[PDB]
């Protein structure tokens, strides 16, 4: 329960936090994913009902490390509420550390 | 910190759960400064407040509105954040702390006493 005991590994299992809602015929997924290179963020729908968000970064921090919680790697699987066009392509934007993915349901 | 919650459906991992662990922070000491780096995506810089209390506690606080029209399937992003970090060195009782916020990352440098 100690804060120094909450590790990068712990955070990988819960990170990034994500909201998902339906709007105007799209499933919208918003993730707080601060501190990544946009080109190292991958999102894909596998099957018809599964969004996978993957990301990686290098973290190099000098000096003596007292806390190390920020995940170097991220892989978040999100079950969509229902099938999305088997091959419905997705759009994504990354701003202020927030990744927004829109997936057409149509 | 229970991993017991780690076994629930993602849907049951609520904003309140993430409030208790968010943001993740790295902290290290370099050259007489304590450096704190927080993943704090999607806030207004001016709604981010960091202050030292006593001589060895950093509190990082922030708030935002989240407007999400439509039926929600997942609601994990915290609207409120309050992270308390115990500093391993004492900090100038009367000193300033500078911060920068870029790509959702808050970096705070604090002079070591």
């Amino acid at each position: 329960k100690r804060s120094e005991e909450l590790s990068r590994g712990f955070y990988e299992l819960v990170y990034p936090p994500v909201d998902m809602y339906e709007e105007g015929g799209y499933l919208v997924v918003v993730a707080d994913l601060a501190g990544f290179n946009k080109e190292k963020i991958k999102a894909r729908v596998s099957g018809q009902n599964e969004l996978i968000i993957e990301a990686e970064r290098e973290i190099t921090e000098p000096g003596v490390k007292y806390l190390t919680q920020r995940p170097k790697y991220v892989r978040k699987v999100i079950r969509l509420p229902y099938n999305v066009a088997k091959d419905a392509e997705i759009s994504g934007k990354y701003e202020n550390g927030v990744l927004t993915i829109r997936i057409p349901i149509a």
